[PDB]
DNA sequence: ATTATGACGCT
DNA sequence: AGCGTCATA
């Protein structure tokens, strides 16, 4: 009862850009705006691989991982933008730089955790406390929440989407106890006000639209964000969790989309997150381990303590290329030439990183895949990274992998290489 | 023949 | 350390 922790201590948001690489290309090229369009890498093989899709194109059934030739079968008027190619490979610099634009704006409001190229978590607990003091017990107007959905509302005793949104928001605001500076629901609401401001700032200063989730932890914030996309934000309260989770497939929760999630389903014979509540903590720990079990026991009740880490910059800088089917590398000079290409992009990114962010990478990680291996990586070896020089890094990379060549002939490489990967790690301040 | 990443857990 | 899992454009 009174000692039951409810995991309502924090206000956490997740902000995720809408169709991000597509918006970067649509900003650049006005002809692509408000059209079915997608972003593709490479072109020779089946028109290239789709990696981002506008909402207009999704309506035709176009998805990520689809070959553009196949996407065109669903959407004959689909417009395409190509990922840049440099040194023989896809180069994602434009999208990394656009990401920095957004992350720098978000950082003005609070400490952020960069979680991908297009999303960051925000711990708004302190910002909310500050804003609550400014508000002075004054009610929150619906006008301050013009793109916010309250999950689970409206309920109880109009037919268009925006109408429904306002109905739910009204019920929510009508219920709010604004006299209590410590009410979690009030704190979430003020959190949502700030995120409206954050999202307006991102759109004003970059042109990019985004969605967001506001809740008491990262998992719920992420889940909330996806509930009303694009260009909207969703508040998931603690109270909304039982109904929300009662029909929520387990795989939809972050970290449960893979083998662990499948094992939760199979071992326990359940389908929905809410069904987890009927197991003891020890029962869950017995099946899924101490850490996972405790996490599941709290998470199915809407509770999670994973902090928003203060980290705005990626921890590693990597360059990778696949060589599928017949393009697999079978000669030493092939292997060496491509290691050099990767190393040259890596040097360029590392040198920029050092100037921008006052740090230096100290370890070089080299990974390859061999033809036949089911695994994405076959072998991973590290060596020292002492100088930002591509010729040295590629020579060093070759040295640490050259023993994988089973071929009796030095000139030939066997089995052929279907992937190369260079990653700079272990940064130190500089 | 999705590809190019990037964080974190296990032993 | 090297490998595996899970994640996003
Ligand atoms: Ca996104
Ligand atoms: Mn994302
Ligand atoms: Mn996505």
């Amino acid at each position: 009862g009174p000692h039951m922790a409810t995991g309502q201590d924090r206000v956490v948001a997740l902000v995720d850009m809408d169709c991000f690489f597509v918006q970067v290309e649509q900003r650049q090229n006005p002809h692509l705006r408000n059209k079915p369009c997608a972003v593709v890498q490479y072109k020779s093989w089946k028109g290239g691989g789709i990696i981002a899709v506008s909402y207009e194109a999704r309506a035709f059934g176009v998805t990520r991982s689809m070959w553009a030739d196949d996407a065109k079968k669903l959407c004959p008027d689909l417009l395409l933008a190509q990922v840049r190619e440099s040194r023989g490979k896809a180069n994602l610099t434009k999208y990394r730089e656009a990401s920095v634009e957004v992350m720098e704006i978000m950082s003005r409001f609070a400490v952020i955790e960069r979680a991908s190229i297009d999303e960051a978590y925000v711990d708004l607990t302190s910002a909310v406390q500050e804003r609550l003091q400014k508000l002075q017990g004054q009610p929150i107007s619906a006008d301050l929440l013009p793109s916010t959905y309250i999950e689970g509302l409206p309920q109880g005793p109009t037919v268009q989407k925006e109408g429904m949104r306002k109905q739910g928001l009204f019920q929510w605001l009508d219920s709010l106890q604004i006299d209590n500076l410590t009410s979690p629901d009030l704190q979430l609401t003020v959190g949502a006000v700030i995120v409206e401001e954050m999202r307006a700032a991102i759109e004003r200063e970059t042109g990019f639209q985004c969605s967001a989730g506001i809740s008491h932890n990262k998992v719920l914030a992420k889940l909330a964000c996806g509930l009303n996309k694009p260009n909207r934000q969703t508040l998931v309260s603690h109270g909304s969790v039982p109904q929300l989770f009662s029909q929520m497939p387990i795989r939809k929760i972050r970290s449960l989309g893979g083998k662990l999630g499948a094992s939760v389903i199979e071992i326990l014979g359940i389908e929905y997150m809410g069904e987890l509540t009927q197991f003891t903590e020890s029962q869950l720990q017995s099946h899924f381990g101490e850490k996972n079990g405790s996490w599941l026991y709290a998470m199915c009740r809407g509770i999670e303590h994973d902090p928003v880490k203060p980290r705005q910059l990626p921890k590693t800088i990597g360059c990778s290329k696949n060589f599928p089917g017949k393009t697999a590398l079978a000669t030493r000079e092939q292997v060496q030439w491509w290691l050099l290409q990767l190393a040259q992009e890596l040097e360029e990114r590392l040198t920029k990183d050092r100037n921008d962010n006052d740090r230096v990478a100290t370890q070089l990680v080299v990974s390859i895949r061999v033809q036949g291996d089911k695994r994405l990586s076959s072998l991973r070896r590290c060596c020292a990274l002492t100088r930002y020089d591509a010729h040295k890094m590629s020579h060093d990379a070759f040295t640490v992998i050259k023993n994988c060549n089973t071929s009796g002939i030095q000139t030939e490489w066997s089995p052929p290489l279907t992937m190369l990967f260079l990653c700079a790690t272990k940064f130190s301040a500089s």
